[PDB]
């Protein structure tokens, strides 16, 4: 009996777990959730995430939330080589660039991507000040990324981590704007990305969320 | 032998490394970085963290950064009970609530903490509407916490774990500001903090912060 990825396939949080599991090879069924009815906020979803969010990933009697916790369990079933926790120096850095995403990448991206995508489709318009400010930010943050792989071939060094995979969900949405010309004038990160895109679980993902939202 | 933790102790990121370090019994020295002279952007420090912030650990010729990455190292070096790896249900409980603090506890404490401590250092002032408006987000996350620590001794189990220790830092800073009464309305969160104040290692950081009494 496979795993249920709860919540909508639009969200890069959720198209984060599924990049984990599809790369994992896990067994995952996505079960969509109704925000319209508030079913993310029932007793029925107040076992799967007691704040009231998605993703979850139910597994037997397992209720795991948060995106990046969830995306880990993918790793330690499926290819634990994604984690690399045979090595307290290699697990070290895989957790450096796991975190560098949540706090330096996404954190600059998110601001561009709910201004050119969440806000407009909600009736507000693109606030271009706040587009510009985080573009800059995401520039800076893109410098480091270039260096890191101007040297190492990847992010936690020279193997496929959970770190890299964690990057694509939200990055695909840049390519859903014309704002992913940033990715190109840094040459080592661009070509890095393509790599992931080439990989054929970005592709299930990169068509998972393409169709509908 | 010895581990190097860079960054001022006024940072509460930095005091969250340097408390995972204490429980784990590691061997760390805190070398100060200093914001005023911009020691953090020194072409020096950009080798311990290319972004330009504290913390970074130095261990060996290995540098880490990102608080949460480096409280992984401490648990994954000198005390592997703290993560419970090799037990996917318990090791997965832990990662979860490591996101929980990151996204639900601190993500509301942050701007409380900034409003009432940092902000007065620059401009004179605290935005009491910010303070009030993340206060109630924090009252909201508490209630889960109350739910979960009636099910459980500690956060991820009845084991102690990274999980509760990653909280200790900001909760302390929370007793700096006048809103540290909010944990009275929730008795089981009160136990568990005060419980976890008894630890040698929480007090070692209690008086790294305040001078002492
Ligand atoms: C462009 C697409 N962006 C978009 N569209 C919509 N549309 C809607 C149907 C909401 N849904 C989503 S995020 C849902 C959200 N999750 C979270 O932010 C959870 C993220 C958390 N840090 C972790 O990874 O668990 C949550 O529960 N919302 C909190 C709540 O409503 O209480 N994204
Ligand atoms: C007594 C005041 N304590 C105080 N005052 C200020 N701001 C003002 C006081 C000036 N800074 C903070 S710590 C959070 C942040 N570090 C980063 O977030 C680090 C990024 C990463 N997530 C991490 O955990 O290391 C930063 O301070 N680092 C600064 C940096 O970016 O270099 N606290």
């Amino acid at each position: 009996a496979p795993m249920k990825l709860y919540g909508a396939v639009m969200s890069w949080n959720l198209t984060r777990c599924a990049t984990a599991l599809e790369e994992a090879g896990s067994d995952y069924e996505i079960v969509p959730i109704n925000f319209a009815t508030a079913e993310h906020k029932s007793p029925e979803h107040l076992v799967r995430n007691p704040f009231g969010q998605v993703p979850a990933l139910q597994d037997g009697d397992l209720y795991l939330f948060e995106s990046r916790a969830i995306c880990k369990y993918a790793a330690r079933k499926n290819k634990p080589e994604l984690l690399r926790e045979g090595n307290l120096e290699e697990a070290a850095m895989v957790d450096v660039w796991i975190e560098v995403e949540a706090n330096q990448y996404t954190a600059a991206l998110n601001p561009i991507l709910f201004q050119v995508l969440i806000s407009p489709m909600l009736g507000g318009t693109t606030d271009q000040k706040v587009v510009d400010e985080n573009l800059e930010k995401l520039k800076k943050v893109l410098e480091v990324y270039e260096a890191r792989l101007t040297k190492c071939k990847y992010l936690a060094g020279d193997f496929l981590s959970l770190a890299d995979l964690n990057h694509v969900s939200v990055t695909l949405c840049l390519f859903a704007t014309p704002y992913a010309s940033v990715l190109d004038a840094y040459p080592h990160v661009k070509a890095w990305w393509s790599g992931l895109m080439e990989r054929p679980s970005v592709q299930k993902v990169a068509a998972l969320m393409k169709p509908s939202a």
